[PDB]
């Protein structure tokens, strides 16, 4: 498995749930970076260094994904929440002296990090949230469309096992077209191909794709009820905020966060839905621009 | 594989589209029974003779089903398409000699059979479905409740090879859990173990299996389309009717199922019958019963 953070130390960091894995580099104000699915900290490889000319990057794997440790769950998906997530991250900050720091976030990550600011918004200077909306918002939008497009919602929140028996007859498949098919091209050519082999060695772990389907059960269920009670209080988030998205993702992306936030700037980039591997020099440029 | 139709004939017949298997049994008037997924004709086995005490009974295989040819699909699934395959058992019931019958249906079986009604309801005395509500109406439903409690519509209608590349690791798993999973009891109890093993060596083929994907890719797009127009523009079904649903499964789910048929159908009957969504294994002589007394 290849290096691809040149001048980033590699740190397991703990926390009372277990260890979580970060790529480190960069000094000067803390910027936490997050992953999504079905990926890694590595994700960020082509957007990190240009922020850490400016910032200390910390690239973390999500609890459970990548090389942190795999809490064990229960029968609420408890420790796969996005709120129990953002806790254990708030956490390992904490161990490294960062209890006030900026966020960036992608997919489940960013579903970690706007969960994060709704429940401890001090932690936060800064958030910027990558190619999603609220989880409330995509379970509100399910109608017949919505279903067929993103399946993956209902069909990875199904009881066990149905989900982990299926994936396992050939892992390699699903998720090398799960990272094509949303894409702008529909193929592998915007990912280096030494990222694509840390995701597919993380997905062919039957532990690690156990992992995946607690976080979508987490996604139908808690993190569901809990995004719900924010809504009927009318609970914004107070944090600056910039909402980035693939215009071939998301999506109005703006409109709806603002619902959700009260300083919230936003743009689309002509991308599909991996934004930091489909269009690094643009999503790194609003992101050190935002940060700063 | 067993003969639960002990008695019956059997027939290969020819259409434009490919051979339509079916057993044959009983005398009187016509009486064509269309099952559904993940199944073959033999889920009718335990009313089959009991209808054949009173009609000429037609127990067929769905286009690309059990021992039914396979036509290859197309970019709008059109051979999987409840349209299609109602013209080719209309094609397949004219070999036969029948052009006006009586038509029971269960799942996709009983889509074929309200499809069949709406596009040719001269062809049909009387009409039976079997736990099921119109397509139109399951997609209507759609949202985080009903996605969640029936994912398998949107997942089976995933482009090729999505959902077929996931099927072929273990097929008898996930088949066998279907079949489980929507009884009353959630177990196998309910099934004659001879009938399962004809469902799961139908489900082992990958080519049935890709049929059968077909089947709910014409679900999410043709299917719901034709749908769709009839609804919009205020078509019914004239042919008498009877809507039978087990009282546990999805028909029932966030509807009251007569309420439903009558917005599609003018002249619908019906009732709930204590059942999982296989109420021709689950509740044999209740649904025969049923069954009898309406084509009577
Ligand atoms: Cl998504």
């Amino acid at each position: 498995l290849a290096d691809l953070f040149p001048g980033f130390g590699s740190e397991w960091i703990n926390t009372s749930s277990g260890r979580i894995f970060a790529r480190v580099g960069g000094d000067g104000p803390p910027l936490l970076l997050l992953h999504g699915f079905p990926q890694t900290h590595v994700m960020w490889h082509r957007v990190a260094p240009k922020l850490a000319e400016r910032f200390k990057v910390i690239v973390a794997d999500l609890p459970g994904y990548g090389w942190s440790d795999m809490p064990e769950s229960d029968e609420q998906h408890t420790p796969y929440t996005k709120r129990a997530m953002a806790k254990q991250l708030i956490e390992a900050m904490e161990q490294l002296g960062h209890v006030h720091f900026a966020l960036a976030g992608h997919d489940r990550g960013a579903r970690v990090s706007y969960r994060l600011a709704l429940d401890s918004p001090g932690r936060l200077s800064k958030l910027a949230v990558l190619d999603i909306l609220p989880t409330y918002e995509y379970w509100q939008r399910m109608n017949r469309a919505y279903a067929l497009k993103i399946y993956h919602w209902s069909f990875l929140a199904q009881p066990a096992p149905l989900p982990e028996n299926l994936l396992g007859g050939d892992p390699d498949f699903y998720v090398k077209a799960k990272l094509a098919s949303w894409t702008r091209a529909g193929d592998l050519s915007a990912f280096d191909p030494r990222a694509v082999e840390h995701y597919r060695i993380a997905f062919a772990d039957p532990m690690r794709r156990h992992v995946m389907c607690e976080d979508y059960r987490a996604g139908a269920y808690a993190d569901f009820e809990h995004d719900k009670i924010d809504v009927e209080a009318g609970n914004k988030i107070p944090v600056p905020m910039l909402a980035l998205w693939g215009a071939s993702g998301a999506q109005t992306p703006l409109d709806v966060w603002r619902k959700w936030a009260s300083d919230v700037q936003g743009a689309p980039i002509e991308s599909g839905n991996f934004l930091p591997e489909e269009a690094p020099d643009q999503t790194a440029e609003a992101l050190v621009r935002f940060f700063s």
